[PDB]
């Protein structure tokens, strides 16, 4: 349960931070 939503939101987390640096960074 914990480790499940952990690794899942772990890489997905990197997904959100990468989406912000791609948009925000794109026009930063």
């Amino acid at each position: 349960d914990a480790e499940f939503r952990h690794d899942s939101g772990y890489e997905v987390h990197h997904q959100k931070l990468v989406f912000f640096a791609e948009d925000v960074g794109s026009n930063k």
